[PDB]
């Protein structure tokens, strides 16, 4: 009389841990995206400041930022990176347990009327 | 009965909800770093007019409000997915204690 | 009398799914952001070599002081090679998961029909 809906339930699970795999991914993609952005970000702001020294050598607007910016950037990216990654071996792991428990209610599903 | 099937439903909606807890933590630091990257791409593209400016001498506007919508519903969302959570914590402790009844 | 925690257990499939459809519109407007910022880098790397190599030529002839850019010249295409493919990736995944959560509300409200008529 509950079977139905027991099923649905179940179902239900996996759907959800479908869309939660699936959004992993294009989460990772993103992660990825702002990774290559950072670096190729920071090769731009490197190469400004050597062509303004340069310049100052020789007018040349001078390149704004504070001495000490490109270690604190570094500094915070790699402290996000640190976080980032440590979120994506956790989350895949969670997945993976996920998808366990999925089985185990399955089987456990399939082993309800008989 | 049905009982351990239930057992395991609930325990894997905690399980969901982890997923979902610390994919809302990877979001939210993957915001942060797009808003530091806008902020920088910004002050390159602004040092760049001006730089083109000064040697001519011998889209910021559109960009900033583009930007400010994306931050208003970025941070909207944000917080109500935090609240969200929230509930859906509440209700599975809920949802544990009436199996505890069971 | 599983019915209160069978509907507990259908609303906390409700909560959950609507903490998802959340989370896609924030991944959504972070994707379009990544985006944004791809294309304005991209423009920026392009300038700034464009730059160099003109002042590097006029230095050399004057036809009407540069740092040369150092990228390796294929540089951009494979940028764009690179970026073209995890926007094809990127798409997929938002025509899918759309798709997903389409299905996973309409096995909600297929629960909720059968949680009322249990209990009825
Ligand atoms: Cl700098
Ligand atoms: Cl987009
Ligand atoms: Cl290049
Ligand atoms: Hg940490
Ligand atoms: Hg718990």
């Amino acid at each position: 009389q509950s079977r139905t809906l027991l099923a649905g339930i179940v179902q239900q699970q996996q759907q959800l841990l479908d869309v939660v795999k699936r959004q992993q991914e294009l989460l990772r993609l993103t992660v990825w995206g702002t990774k290559n952005l950072q670096t190729r970000v920071t090769a731009i702001e490197k190469y400004l400041k050597d062509q303004a020294q340069l310049n100052a050598w020789g007018t040349t607007v001078p390149w704004p930022n504070a001495s000490l910016t490109p270690k604190w950037n570094n500094e915070t990216w790699q402290e996000w990176e640190r976080k980032v990654d440590f979120l994506e071996e956790n989350i895949t792991a969670l997945l993976e347990e996920a998808q366990i428990q999925q089985e185990k209610n399955m089987y456990e599903l399939q082993k309800l009327n008989s």
